């Protein structure tokens, strides 16, 4: 079974390729007595998640899959990177590229990502459309982890579907609620640590 | 076509049922006072502390039982004149063991409801308990749906969401949906009586209070 310990006070390392906009949370709630500093923020291309890095003194790391001659050695690359921070756990939600076997070979069990839905339910890049068109009342956020997207759950937090909501209202309402459960996921994990078995996820003491 | 099941309180509501009875009894205990429904009739296919609870109610029983009719179809004929004696507005059997067949649905779709302690569409059937426990959600819940041809297939009128603590069981996890469920039903049974329900391709909007107010 995979067992993480704490790591309070925790170094987070974030991946990211797109608008920052988990990245801003992050940030704001990584400060004083949340057991957890952003360290570093990784991106693979020109973002404003790395421009809000920039802004908030983080220092900031490029690994483009374009600089090197196979994904193979990109992996090499991007892990050597993320490991160079010394980090204890890796959120990559906002990341746009697959983390291949070398970096799951050091951080699996530590890499977070976020799901727009309650997982099992809608997996897939268009989990919020398919549930406005199923017609559920209830969706929500799921925190999970990073493996080679079904990776143990570990945590989640429903979210109401309004009548007449469309696709963009809905997944912002989702958001919202993704950016606060990412928040609480991470001072869990590095307080308390994780242990798996089968594929239940469970938070320490 | 929109399928749209009109206002109907005071409702007349047919519960069918096979088993303990547990909704049921929330549904009396609930259609008291200003609740907009009252339970007109509780119909049977077998022996049950369901039928005994209706009865110890005031309630009448009918028993519509498959072995006294010489196939399904004509058990479904019987069951469906049954249940439209009572002429109900409502009718849930979210308790009844038989799966309600097409001359029923021909007249009750829309109006019969079920219940199931998963959030649909996940962990469909009858381990969804178990079967959530197993996968390690954080959030499962309870949901109110509409009877059609399949099972855990029709249009979803409510949702409750339930959180999965460290150290449930499935015992302990089911009671804390089960609880949940049935009020669900309750509400949802009082909202469709009061404000009805339009269903357009798969999703069912229920009505609008008209004043604040
Ligand atoms: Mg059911």
């Amino acid at each position: 079974p995979l067992r993480v310990p704490p790591s309070a006070p925790a170094r987070l390392v974030v991946l990211a390729s797109g608008t920052g906009s988990l990245l801003r949370s992050l940030l704001d709630a990584a400060v004083g007595d949340y057991p957890a500093r952003v360290v570093a923020v990784g991106v693979d291309r020109e973002c404003r998640a790395a421009e809000i890095a920039a802004e908030a003194s983080v220092p900031v790391f490029t690994v483009r899959l374009a600089d090197h001659p196979s994904r193979d050695a990109w992996d090499v690359a991007i892990t050597a990177a993320t490991a160079a921070h010394e980090p204890d756990l890796v959120v990559s939600a906002g990341f746009m590229r697959i983390l291949g076997p070398q970096f799951l070979s050091r951080f699996y069990g530590r890499t977070l990502n976020t799901h727009p839905a309650l997982l099992p339910a809608f997996p897939g890049t268009h989990g919020v459309a398919d549930a406005l068109a199923y017609g559920v009342k209830v969706t929500g956020a799921t925190v999970h982890l990073v493996d080679a997207d079904t990776g143990p759950i570990l945590a989640q937090q429903p979210v109401p579907v309004l009548d007449g909501d469309d696709e963009e209202t809905l997944h912002e309402r989702i958001k919202v609620t993704e950016r606060r459960l990412l928040v609480a996921a991470v001072a869990a994990l590095a307080t308390h640590g994780v242990t798996v078995v089968g594929r239940t996820a469970t938070m320490g003491r």
